[PDB]
Parts: C-alpha cells; sequence; structure tokens
C-alpha cells in the first residue's frame, strides 16, 4: 500500500553557521535518546535484540560508525530544514 | 573495562520555542517519518506486526497517521529537542 512521498527540501537554505553545528545537533540528539533507552533497561549488544534489550548504538556518538554519524546530522538538518519551509526564519544571534 | 557510558544531554528544560512551532511538531515528524521510511522501503525494509532484521520487517513502516501514538510522541519530541538545540546554540527562530 505504502509509498512515502517526502516534502523535496533540497532548495531550503539554511545558514551555514547552523550546517557547521549538525555534529553538535546530532550528538545531543543521540544522547538524549541514549538516556531514555538505558532508564528502560538498554544496554549495549555486538547485534541488535529487542528481547534481551541490546543495542550497538548504545555507545558515545563518537564511538559511532561515521554512516550512522552521517544519518543523524542528516535527520537534523532536514528537521531543520521543514522548519524553514513552514514560514520560520532561521538566524544567528 | 568498567569505565561505562552515561548518557549527558544538554539540558533544554528552560529553552522556549515559538507557540506557533510547537503546534507544527506533527508536520515536521511526518516529514521525518516519510523520509525514514522511503529510505528502508528503497533497501527492502516491508512492513510486519512484530520487529525483525532478518527480513527486513518492522512494524513503523507505515503511514505517518497510523502509527501508534506512543511512536508519534517520539518523533514530536525528537523533533522539538532537535530545534530546541538549534535555539540554545544562539539561533533566532521567529516566525515570518
Amino acid at each position: 500500500d505504502y509509498i512515502p512521498e517526502p516534502m523535496d527540501l533540497s532548495l531550503v537554505d539554511l545558514p551555514e553557521s547552523l550546517i557547521q553545528l549538525s555534529e553538535r545537533i546530532a550528538e545531543n540528539v543521540h544522547e538524549v535518546w541514549a538516556k531514555a533507552r538505558i532508564d528502560e533497561g538498554w544496554t549495549y549488544g555486538e547485534k541488535r535484540d529487542d528481547i534481551h534489550k541490546k543495542h550497538p548504538c548504545l555507545v558515545p556518538y563518537d564511538e559511532l560508525p561515521e554512516e550512522e554519524k552521517e544519518a543523524d546530522r542528516n535527520t537534523a538538518m532536514n528537521t531543520i530544514k521543514m522548519v524553514k519551509k513552514l514560514g520560520f526564519r532561521i538566524e544567528k544571534e
């Protein structure tokens, strides 16, 4: 049934000062996520396992494969781009 | 080996976003879902009632509006916590 049709955001221009911060944003979004899982019993596991509550990404953000770091930064940049697209101004103070 | 991983996220509890932006968190989180979904489908993941990594079956591979509301809340929060961090790092966010 399901064909996802995301919004085209490729022509949204964010401030360069903000894009240089992708890493920092992505890291904190990662740490929040980690705290939630740790506080529900999740621990590190070489392979992801829902029943024994393991997960290979329950590591410090810098210890993540850059694959996943890339994913995180792009999630954040797309999140912020939707915001500019919805009629909001983003400017450095 | 007993240095272990203590997450310590930034304290965003005092960051105030514009209300009209919070009112839109559903729309933002939906489009993040459309992107994650389109990504997974393009590498063969499909829907299944329970999650399985061997056949690439995931229960959230559904239209956003049909997600269980616990998942929707998660999404809205990631999105508002993402842009709170943008405010905290010293960027102004106003409606146009």
